[PDB]
């Protein structure tokens, strides 16, 4: 693995010298980038995306050790799933909510939003940069003239941008391998997608022929943004992943689990030791279970002049064992590393008192807070572009007045934290605020049918007149 | 199992690179998909089914130890279910609630809930999802010309989708094997269902033949629903059941409690130990219950040249004895490491001070949240295609004016958590909250028949003024 | 690395002693410049950025140890990354605010901001002072005459100041490696760019020609600033990283734990040892597992002379075992120094009773907030710089009156810590603040929609008049 | 080290017994005052800096142990860094704060401690009094007529006092070595420039002439101050660094865990030890990790005269061990002597109740203060002569009147110590203490826009009107 997570080129952001159509000619160099992107960069993805289903080395790495009466007590400890459904559920748990002083642009955004889901569409990009380190999402102009937002994978997708310290991006490529169900052949194909900031253009491959861009039948298509339209979103300026960097620590547990498990399954937990020269009967050792006097007599040997001696006879039990001591503290010591690097709380010395549940966790995570927040403006970065995209096509289609400058939007972002809701009832209303009676009902389930409620009041405060 | 479980081909989703015309032009098609099905996807399911059932591997795989004398203390642990029960009540157990606007949405919606029984198929679903990582349901216009939803079994329903980035559904296939409870034969019969956009086409088959699809008598049937009626589920994005990845752990504690099982049985707890050359009668070891004193005496050895010496003569108790400490330990990182990576609180050190116990579990099961938040969005995602599906055929038979959409609902979920209903009491009326008397006194049990406690008031408050 | 970490001229401050028009006559010095930067100070800058990377030593060092049925347990700790982004979270996780008394001055101030994103600026800042203790951001007038702000490489930024105890800065150096993703020859070149107080000067170069600056085409470009552009930030005095003095300690570390894991992997846990002059059938040996009586009869001698004695033979299981509490003690100095030396709290003594989440933070942290208010003096000198960068230019494009003097704006720099927000509503309002209801409502997540709760509560001050 | 830092000669103060024209005829005198500052104090001073960069004596005095199979664990602590950034924070982090009655002068001072930066200069000024245990700093009348204020390296600075009771500062010297980036000669030139009441005369010299002080071209140049403008700043009476005293304790600390990780470094951890003439394969010896039995057939020695005996195996583990305890007590002695006599807080004993975190630390750094107060004092005397050098050439340049005595000044220090804003709130509030809305609202971060909510509050305080 390491060969692979920590190379150099396994990292590399594409850049190009030229412009946009000085690609498209001679987009040979595009095939390029390709090749670069399955020899170098795929395969870190996917050791990463590997540890994520729990496929870790210690299940597909072979033993040495293989036969009958020994076993493979292979086992994966599955961090890495545990690792990033925490890190992505603190983050995006709860929705981003959109303000903005503009209501004519806050409904369209909403509107977008709500047709795109966009609350599902963020958590499963959010849960990409927490295994990857980075995500890409792509807008289309639909059919049924409709505005669509897609999330696309991050092992077959790849952007190249300008040479500047403005980083600009030129194209966007995505390329699928068609296998089917049944065989493969000597040859296998991959469709490319080339997108630019006008349309895009379809490509057929293979890799035996040096990954050729052969023009698709209907190759090109134009597109009504006026921008390259996949978005590419980051964990951190490095661009890696949430447990990355703890992978090593979770194969030492993988290892020093297995091999207790190998402990446990090859040797004999505990024996009857007999020692001597003595006559055992085959068939009564198998009465040992229901015996309750167990003797030994010894062989008495003679001598040619005569004398006698009794040979030697012992008899105890042997048992397993090792050390249990500095295996546990040693599977500790991995345990504990790894939920610290990663910020994550260890649920072996993690113990609550049952006090005050939301601030304890804000003082548990505060590491992690401290990490989310600058994934956060690095998130917010990228929901910037998505608005000028939206925008753009918005007024390409007349759905809105030019005038408008989507920039105007905030982006308003609230942690996966527990409430209380009585505690915020007690503040709210000791605060001035006022609800209405079907609002309040609506928050506590003891009322079957509010609905009903409210009638049933006006009749206790119709006939208290009479 | 790892080898079924962990293949790469047994979680593939089928695409087609057809529309769904040109996949019943040329069925033959659908059938390696159904073979796909049996030969790699079917076989994972199973082995998590098992598991929830308890028929866990150190049950049915054979020990090379067999014979009288020796016992196979296969025991089997039911982590699975204890799991999955858990996970999917924490989820589902407390009902959707759905909200609209317009009431003429929300009745039409309402009343297929409740003649659908909507509470228990979500759970039904909830709990597929939580043992196989994915669900499915199909939808029917049943005869008495009525709207019906039904759960259908994740080992013999699968979708293929459109091999666009939209990912469409093409078509749906249910196969069901029609075993006699009598015999089976050199050929046994599956019948498949296969599902599109505008009907249902049946169809008789056996695996012998190689699966051929030859139509059924009456074998396609209209239905009113413009798209294809089953909806799919997923756990999550990778649809990866939630303890698929413990599965390894589980195997790990089986064995290492039968192995101890085995230990127990096998050997025998203690022994009177006597050595030495000894007459021992075997009737006088019988008494050995009844003994008080143990009299050995030595045999003494006379040489040729007369000299006398004694033989040893020895006795004690020897007792069998094992590794308590690292075994334990062991087995305490199993169960510790299974509850960790589930989410599930560890019962052995989870204690309780009696304080806040809503907020003390919302500390507890913070990570369970953090999962079931992104299951809570999947879930959703499903159930406006089940909507989708209902508005389109009401509409279909006028039930509904074509004007509504029912995109408008909204799904609010509740986790299943403990309440206090006087703490709850307290918050809503010191918040300005009003009730009835008659739902007042229906919260508490005190009273017999509320429905009378209000005369015998009205008899208070009456013979009060005289 | 402590060759590089610790050399004297590895983090010298290049001063020149002419002016810059006599730098600009003859060039040749900056070349000097150029070669003392790689050949002294991108080493250092390197190692650093290799253990935030998780490079760190232990991975890309050889061990003399490499043969089968050996292994590499090279291992990594990744405590350069977790100390960073805890430190630059704490000190930049919550933006500057900026106050002026001119709103003239204030609304062109955070319209830049805006424009610039200089949250995530400011932070990206902030981290590169906390790896490499020092960092560039340059200033442009972009096309579409535009104000942009970018942070600049610090592996490939340096500057050239006045010789005076003033230090003004002369010039400023960005040079960077043209690397195609394919191929690398017996030359390779760098693009240097030069920026003066009135331009920046464009040249090519490369190493194997003595890093000759020969001037790119169209070499010369004139900016509208009247000093040079590019800013350096220093994390203190002495320019130095956060975690720079305790890699030593991280090798120690990684060390340290990557022998027990090969004390782990290479040695057996536990055996049966048998001993004496036995005959071992090698297949009964494998019967070892099912055995509950082990029976271990002497070999008998037969003397010249007739006499008879017995060998010695001895059963019992031996297990691997070492000095946990030496080895862990030592662990444990090690990572409790880490933790001290940077002032991040250690999250093994570190326990919290759940009582006042920021009072008690404020207290673990006094000492990072000892050093932070010296970096955020250093900061704020940089920030005044930007904005003295900014006036000039808005003057030179008369978007400003020349009459402004920013040098009255105020930077407010609020700790990242946690916030109760309940608490702080107590403390507002009984300090007599008021908040209006909208404002209120959007504080507690409960309602839904804000905007619609006030029409309902104007529904129940409305009908109760009745 | 100790041949430096405690040196006599090292620490001594320069007097001269003419006046400063007695001086400046027969410069001579200066450069033995040069000499000795180079030989004498120059050395101490850069011990000093050496240990406060994290260069201390363990990582540059070599081993005499040095070979391939060894290894040097050369480590190096930063108690250094970490004393003198705590107290220098805990005294100068929150500024100084300026009083007056005149606010003519008060506005005169506040205006040059905004254009110099003063609260950096004086954090920048205490870190030199806690590393070396002075501190210089220089004012000139700039270009642009401007008064500035710098801080002086003091490995580079020194006065020269009268020989009287009232020790007036004679003449101040500045030397700075002029080396390139390139190379060293046979000479290497220090320029130096003499301070005096009236001006500053510049030279040239090289140590090879014996600092021959010949003119610099353009050699005098006067300035309007009527004193010698150097000031320097004294951490006590002594001028004795915080931490110059516990260097041996460091040094020690350094060795004590190197040489453990020398001991962990070289020995091995266990091993299998097998004793015996026996025949050991050594390709059997490596099947040593897979092994279950060990069996081990002693040699049996035939006697000349017929006679079988049976010679000793063994076999078990062996394992490296150490004094964990008496190691352990003397780092822990050690650690706890360094943070008691630099009176910071012991971090590995200082647990936290958390309960009243001012109150707390005010207890926990008692002594700390009680060496502030001094230094405090000492401060303030450095201060009054910057201000005296200020009102002086403010006069004679008749930016105020000659009336005006700055000696009228009072400055106020607070310690940095954690403020609870809430609890001063109340506070200040329960002393009748009355704020503005807006500052109020300031405070708290929960209002994203102050200025907005006012007009808010103002349409719910007018529409409840109607």
């Amino acid at each position: 693995n390491i060969n692979y997570l920590f190379n150099d080129e396994a990292n590399v952001v594409y850049t190009y010298d030229g412009t946009e159509s000085d690609l498209l000619q001679n987009v040979n160099e595009v095939s390029k980038y390709i090749e670069h992107h399955m020899d170098y960069q795929r395969p870190r993805l996917k050791v990463l995306s590997d540890y994520y289903e729990g496929k870790t080395k210690n299940l597909v790495e072979l033993t040495r050790r293989k036969e009958e009466y020994m076993a493979d007590n292979r086992v994966a400890h599955d961090y890495a799933s545990y690792i990033s459904d925490f890190i992505n559920g603190y983050f995006l748990g709860n929705p981003i909510q959109y303000q903005d002083d503009d209501k004519d642009v806050l409904e369209a955004i909403e509107a977008f939003n709500d047709l795109n889901d966009v609350e599902s569409h963020n958590r499963s990009l959010g849960l990409d940069l927490s295994i990857y380190g980075k995500a890409y999402e792509l807008m289309i102009r639909n059919q049924d003239d409709e505005t669509r937002l897609y999330k696309s994978d991050a092992m077959s997708t790849f952007i190249i941008y300008d040479n500047t310290v403005e980083r600009n991006s030129i194209a966007g490529v995505r390329y699928l391998r068609t296998k089917p169900i049944d065989k493969t052949d000597e040859d296998e194909v991959f469709t490319v997608d080339l997108f630019t900031s006008h349309g895009v253009y379809r490509y057929l491959t293979n890799r035996t022929n040096g990954l050729k861009l052969t023009p698709r039948e209907n190759s090109f298509e134009s597109h009504s943004f006026e921008r390259m339209p996949i978005t590419e979103f980051s964990n951190n300026e490095r661009r890696k992943g949430d447990y990355e960097k703890v992978i090593t620590l979770i194969d030492l547990y993988d290892n020093a689990e297995s091999d207790t498990a190998n402990y446990m399954s090859d040797l004999n937990d505990a024996m009857l030791l007999i020692k001597g020269n003595l006559n055992l009967d085959p068939v009564e050792v198998r009465k040992q279970k229901e015996a309750n006097v167990l003797f030994l007599e010894p062989t008495v040997y003679v001598d040619a002049e005569g004398r006698e001696t009794e040979g030697s006879v012992d008899g105890g039990y042997i048992y397993k064992q090792y050390d249990v001591q500095g295996t546990e503290a040693y599977k500790d010591r991995l345990n504990s590393d790894i939920h610290m690097f990663t910020n994550t709380p260890n649920m072996k010395d993690d113990n609550f008192s049952g006090t005050q549940s939301g601030e304890a966790m804000k003082y548990k995570l505060f590491g992690l807070e401290q990490r989310t927040k600058t994934k956060e403006g690095l998130f917010t970065k990228g929901l910037r572009r998505r608005a000028k995209l939206l925008e753009t096509i918005l007024k390409n289609t007349r759905s809105i007045d030019a005038n408008k400058d989507f920039n105007t939007v905030r982006y308003v972002y609230n942690r996966n934290l527990p409430k209380s809701l009585i505690e915020e009832l007690k503040a709210y209303i000791d605060s001035g605020g006022k609800i209405s009676q079907t609002t309040l009902m609506s928050l506590f389930s003891f009322f079957q049918d509010p609905e009903l409620e409210v009638k049933k009041i006006e009749e206790d405060e119709k006939e208290s007149i009479k």
